[PDB]
């Protein structure tokens, strides 16, 4: 129900081994750790959560872009890329959070489908 | 030293009257309010800070994209768009944070000049 | 060896039924029709060409964005989105041409992999 | 009436000294040269045309991205970036064509104002 896809606009490749942290806003308005992982050789991160665990809420997907660029010898502009959204407020959906990275720029889009 | 520019990819226009909040990371790792305003008719927010106040540090620019889309009657995906970066005195000294908005997507770039 | 993926930044969905025309620059410097098709329900267009047919050259991928938006009741800015690139000049590669569409904006990236 | 702005997403800077060619579609469906220049130190190209010359029609803005990346020693994907659009007198009358460049990607938007 939640997938993250990361691409590299400099190399024209998947962004491999990118750390991703997901948080859910708690009743006390704090960010609770929800799930985390690293992108694969295809730039994708699957298996973060289940339909049962991925309840209504406000979620934050943090993509560790700075560590990614530093590993390639680029001192980038951003600390990270954060994507913050309400999920599953009209019932369960499938979410793909996609990011396209450059050293001084990033772009993000969502693909939301109803199973 | 710090300018924010916001554009609308649906209407092909500046994003006018968008709330923007700037925070600086404190020593306790919390976000301290730093500056804020609403974008002009040109989609720009000037006069956020001075060279004296804008010291090295980690800054967050929060753009209230959700209110912007709701005001146009368009269902948006994001709660807001956040841009988090380090200001470095070794780098050039004027920072433009630009954002291009769509209902389910945003893009941001930095233009850093002397 | 050539795949096209198109996403809609307004609806947060694949861009379905988008016409795509591919051209190859001929020896006389004209654009020769090479392949064409329409994006699927996933926003993807597969099966445009084969490793054998997809020789070295300069290729143009034309995505008919204007017809797509008009069908959704939006008068868009661009006539089309064109992606022009040299392919296979260092031997065969796999190319994904991806586009993210808004009425007054588009973004494109390439993912190039070596089988 | 027509301005082109080009930004570099790798260096976080204006894209300086980029060749830009503008064409207008002729009645025989060929691209007629209309205007051209090189981007300034601000990444901008002004003075391409006048209100009198910039009549309704189909225009193409060609940005020589390949030469730009080659000059930086960076291997690029695209031969160039082309932006093709209709100028419409019913719409607002100033057109900014903006492009954000990376070696394997570009993004473009239109800012159309009165
Ligand atoms: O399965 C896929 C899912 C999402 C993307 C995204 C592609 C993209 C293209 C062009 C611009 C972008 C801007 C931001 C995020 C993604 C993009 C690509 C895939 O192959
Ligand atoms: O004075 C200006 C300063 C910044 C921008 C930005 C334009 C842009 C274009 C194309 C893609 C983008 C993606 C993210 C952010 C900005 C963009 C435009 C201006 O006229
Ligand atoms: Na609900
Ligand atoms: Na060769």
């Amino acid at each position: 129900p939640l997938m993250v896809k990361v691409l590299d606009a400099v190399r024209g490749s998947p962004a491999i081994n990118v750390a991703v942290h997901v948080f859910r806003k708690a009743a006390d308005d704090t960010w609770e750790p929800f799930a985390s992982g690293k992108t694969s050789e295809s730039g994708e991160l699957h298996g973060l959560t289940t339909e049962e665990e991925f309840v209504e809420g406000i979620y934050k997907v943090e993509i560790d872009t700075k560590s990614y660029w530093k590993a390639l010898g680029i001192s980038p502009f951003h600390e990270h890329a954060e994507v913050v959204f309400t999920a599953n407020d009209s019932g369960p959906r499938r979410y793909t959070i996609a990011a396209l990275l450059s050293p001084y720029s990033y772009s993000t889009t969502a693909v939301v489908t109803n199973p």
